[PDB]
């Protein structure tokens, strides 16, 4: 199209010297996330220069009656890829007046723990993959799926090409593309046993920018899906029949688990995290009962498994790490809704800072 | 539309060093072709460089067993055209963990058949004539024709030009552009005597070059046509009622052959191949049987004739050829979905190290 | 649409040096064309230096069933407009294996009367001035009509502007592009005296190369339509009624005729066309029956008539040659289907070789 | 719908007893119908006590320039069926002022050779088999035909059944009623090969009842075509292709071939119909060029053969009547669109008083 | 509308006495049917009384090539649901001239096996039931089943009620209706378990009677169905996969096995029909392999299973029939598209005269 075209794709540079730094903030129920613009006066390029900004805390839910003030705090900036030209994008932080982060921060303890003098000479690797469902304007069915009806059985839609077997592509693509320009270290994307599935997997980033980078493509996702036309669902079973559930997996990787010998310190981590599985499932995201119940590649929720090869394992390990005896093993407890914060600092935790 | 096609066409190389490269595989039924997409570090130009994945492989229906995981070899790269810039398309064979080949990878034969020294000494020289229809998105009939109805009688479509005789040009078009700008050596393309098929002629590749780039040119016409919404079927009989039966022809050629007095060398390589006629038609296509009945220029599933200009001739020579005295020999018996690595390494053998 | 649309404009002197040359031929009916597009290896700027062709004689019906294949002969190229670039249009006529012309033909005399002494020195030019009517996709009722209904009184449309009053000037103005950019020495357009219809002016080609201009003309036209989306009819009463009668009329003029004192070399070669009238009325299209019945600034089948001002006549002089000489003068018995080749090759033989 | 209809069909006998009667003459062209409805003060059983009745002669084309009246005979008395109660339908022929028939009235002629002594003395009976196609309103394809396309071939469509087979049997049931209770001698009816294309028998009427009985079926026909939104054409050839058309069988018997060993006769009676084939096939109608070729169970225009269990044959007889001796036979060359007082009255004239 | 229906219910005896008979016989395929309709001067109740009538055998490719003609046989009588009154459906037999019957005619030979003086004197009753699906018009799915996909799995769909569960029951209940009007033995329907299927019992009439009230009953769906505007196929398996297909149950009891100690007398009958089930297999029908595999409750082809409480046998006896002693047993191995006059002489032949 052309009409409304023409203006928002206009050049920054050529009149003025003045960017815009959108904020963005985790919202009220946990999941949710929120956004307003902001102009600036010098393209920067420190985090640490920014100043801070605020918002309503009782229209989003986030504060009590009484004061709703929130002051935010601006953590990292990733080139703004709708609108191009030296305009940025910011993760923040809620926080009230005081200096005390809000209930539903979850980054302040990330912080804490990642600050260690231990977790820093570690430097821990963390990879995700992240399987979210494309669903339709109104109806709310799956795109691709007739109203009301179901299309042809799974299996021929894994990675699939042509009509039919992927629904919405131009949506991934540009994805990938915008994650890619924007700078978050994104690996690959497939399609998923489920039609109008997807998944999208982000590399090996170090430290709490697992969970910055995570967020930054959740809404960027986000963005693009509301410029297509649609909306996006992350949580763990969008559909109650017969299909693939959605979830999350974990890579973990340490210094020592990938320096040399490191078959021992993996099945030790693995006793280490199944030492205390219950507050590691009661902590993966909300809604997992209906994912985890014995079908569709997926353990039972009151059990805890090891092994090398199976499918069905809550935790598994690469068969090429066992030809090495170094690399990594996935954790496929977490839900397609979890927090990364979280589970990322209780990985870490677990592993390298409990002595039992 | 401007609806995402902007952020699609966006270069990379301005802003990051980094290219993607795409996966191609053979799927399980032995004609679905599979991708997932990735990121290298640097742009790669030898194809022994490229590291190895894996794929699910109880979701593609060849699962090995327990282990599921089946790694694959890249083997040829090719200039991606969705995406351009330096951005590549590649192509794998399937394999499980031990150094075996999958049942339904069919390439291991092949290259062990066409690294033989007698083979390279000669270099044959393949000239495939694939055919395909163009069928809609929901009612499965060919596009152009009614629902549930039919159009004029065929006679005036083969080459046609203007509306009511070329249903889709635009799609051909673009995937002939497409593969002249890829690598593959596509010479040209017509139309047939149907309402919506088509026909595109790959140029005289060498080796398992054939195989390879005819398999990469199906993917890129299965990418075109899902953009353009259509659905492609390479069966050899999409409509069952009158009209012309899909299928496709291998021009071969070695070097006595098209350089010495060859007569009498290609007609006793045609008895050689009438020899071998019965697992020569087992072993072309699934489906075949309704498309060889001895109608549309077609030969019989029980006799095995050749000639100079019989049009119905199983087998027919080039008249240029048999004026100069050197050329080539038209194959017509394999069908529109047959696999190019048996069919060539077949005649090969037959023709060049099979002796009675 | 800006899918598919990136692919198909696409610089392919980028990356290789091969270009397209797509080849027509004159079908089996007289007035269908035919095409089919290969890949040469270098630009070529010599139509002598190109190879040759064939295609089913008998898919067509323009071939016997025993030998269909129908050697082609490249004559004249042309830039493609349609794909730009070093892209080229060849016209090509059709042959037998043993240079016998096919029935068909109707070049091979044409060429051989143009490359007599006499017409060589005599040197011909004609100007043909073309009208085609443009018809809806389905309903078959000409663009801008109501079905089983019509526009109005005639008169209004005649060079028309505004809506309601030129029906499709996108095509004709497309048209009149690709025409002045391919290399065709067209002239100019105007609307005519039916809503839908138009006309082209292909002016003063030079020797037997009319038949090329027009042909190659009437190629363009087609694929733009059909590009369009609506199909083009050549015949003289595209509607049956009282409406305005598609035909056409070819400008004459040779040396002696717009030399000193050509009044009576004229009015001499008007005498000679007259005195040799019946295959000329037989020869001149196929539909005419419906066209020269006495009405709509047309003649009679059954007289021969010559003037300078009446309509209706069948021939007629320019003012300005009758008053200072030179000029020309135009034959209106041709209808709109015509072959350019035999009517242009009767003209000047009547004109130049026979006598009394 | 609910109203519109309540007043169209109310009662008015039971009010007063004024009756309608429609007043039906031919116009120009000699194969549509005209009708206008005058009331009539009482009821009325016989067609001598209806008054005369003029309408306008300019546009029917039938008057003279100075005075342009025409006067109306009616001749037969059959009932309303979209009015019911006692109001009546009633045939006419258009006379001059003067006493002197219109030249197109065709029915003075028939008249005079029925009431000859010895024509009336014969008692003659008529059977005639009319077949017509129901056609689309504007795309003028025959209803159930995909528009742009053609259904399946030739199959279950003679006399079928079921969905999807015969299209529209619902006209032809309400005809079949309507025409049984008006006061028409229908026989039976039965579908035709081509898809929309149905045939009703005329009982054996005698005389000139045979040719008012098909007129005033086929007024009704196309009263109810009208009203249910179909165009029925009664052309010989409506779809030209490979699709079968329609004509008409006149069966003809007076009262010697139905009494004695007429199995003489028929031969004689056919010879004599034979001696003049040109002329009176030249007396059938338009349109009898396209159909009389020798498919689709037809003849030659040209030749005259007759034979006992042939289609093939202009005359053919019935297995059983030859058996028997008695009886009647086919007449197959008159076509669909005739005049039926011109056919049976020189039926007549050649079976009686024309002489070899 | 309220119009072209009034007169589709009209009172015919009111004016005069005529019926409409409408002739019925089978064409060439063996799975549809034919209509003709002709009137008859006085009812009748006799269908012996009825006169007979030729058909052309050319259309329906079950005729010799000199002799078109087919003779038509009344057999049964059978009132009128579509007009009412007097008016009569009559089931024929197609006769050649000559007296030996139609090749295609499976009536002749049933005839005479259920004339013989054993089969008489036995006096059998059959009970038959048969399951259709309600295909769409266009797109060949059943009704309200959602384009483009599938809809729930099998659930509430056997003999269900409510909207989104049982789909077009009222063409159902219309059919049941009109089927007890018209004079058939019917038992009762009930739903199937795939969405669109249904089923309806046909009553214990005596030998012929069975397969003529079966033959009269498809006519009558089928001919509602086409009213409803939906089409009607009675395949084994219309549609593959994990979805019930369709069978034919045909329920057989003589005098003997009914009375007294039946058990020994049916257990002796099933054996007999096991004894030589290959071409009991053989001359069912078409598409028999497809719905019998296994599965969706079916035995095997090449095995004989029999039992009593055993859905997997092809012979299955009720609890209560054995419990008595005496009754019936269930033939679950006809197909859905079976020649009712085939498999009730058959079974006749091998119950009663065929001996091991």
């Amino acid at each position: 199209m052309s009409l409304l075209s023409d203006l928002c794709n206009l050049n920054l540079s050529e009149s003025t010297e003045k960017i815009i730094a959108e904020y963005i903030w985790i919202g009220g129920s946990g999941m949710d996330l929120r956004s307003k613009a902001r102009t600036l006066n010098a393209p920067v390029s420190d985090p640490s220069k920014l100043p801070q900004w605020n918002y309503d805390g009782s229209s989003t839910g986030q504060a009590p009656g009484e004061d709703s003030e929130v002051i935010l705090y601006p953590q990292a900036i990733y080139k703004d890829p709708f609108r191009r030209g030296n305009n940025i994008l910011v993760m923040c932080d809620a926080y009230t007046p005081g200096g005390e982060p809000i209930p539903t921060n979850k980054r302040f303890d990330a912080a804490k723990i990642f600050s260690h003098p231990d977790v820093v000479a570690e430097e821990p690797w963390y990879g995700i993959e992240q399987e979210y469902t494309l669903l339709q304007k109104e109806v709310k069915w799956p795109i691709g799926w007739p109203v009301g009806g179901y299309p042809g059985p799974q299996g021929p839609y894994y990675c699939g090409i042509g009509a039919d077997k992927a629904f919405g592509r131009d949506i991934v693509d540009a994805h990938y593309k915008a994650c890619l320009y924007a700078g978050i270290n994104i690996s690959g994307i497939n399609g998923e046993v489920m039609p109008g599935q997807w998944e999208f997997q982000v590399g090996p980033s170090v430290g709490i920018s697992s969970g910055d980078q995570l967020w930054m493509a959740r809404y960027i996702l986000e963005r693009i899906t509301e410029i297509a036309g649609v909306v996006v669902s992350f949580d763990p079973k969008p559909i109650e029949g017969d299909w693939n559930g959605a979830g999350a997996h974990t890579n973990y990787s340490t210094k020592s688990m990938r320096s040399d010998g490191g078959f021992e310190v993996i099945k030790k981590a693995i006793e280490k995290l199944g030492l205390k599985h219950r507050e590691h499932i009661a902590a993966y995201g909300e809604g997992n009962e209906r994912r985890l119940t014995g079908k569709h590649e997926t353990a039972d929720i009151n059990t805890f498994l090891w092994g090398v090869a199976n499918r069905g394992a809550s935790i598994r390990v690469g068969r090429d790490t066992e030809k090495a005896g170094k690399g990594y093993f996935e954790d496929r407890r977490p839900a397609s809704n979890m927090d990364p914060y979280i589970v990322t600092s209780m990985i870490a935790n677990t592993t390298i800072l409990w002595k039992p």
